[PDB]
């Protein structure tokens, strides 16, 4: 009895997160626009890469 469906999660759409994670902590409005609508387009571009990378957060 499978019952209710169960799959695996793809390390791509971690990525994805991240820009969820940025576009809130950005201020206004028009900035969660963008960074939602380019993260997209590079997700359906590149749909597979690195499962955890780090470049736009800063250290210090």
């Amino acid at each position: 009895g499978r019952g209710d469906e169960f799959s695996t999660h793809e390390p791509g759409e971690k990525r994805l997160s991240q820009c969820m994670k940025q576009c809130e902590r950005q201020d206004g409005g028009q900035q969660k626009q963008l960074c939602r609508f380019r993260c997209q387009e590079k997700y359906k571009k590149e749909r597979r890469e690195h499962s955890y990378s780090r470049d736009e957060e800063l250290e210090l």
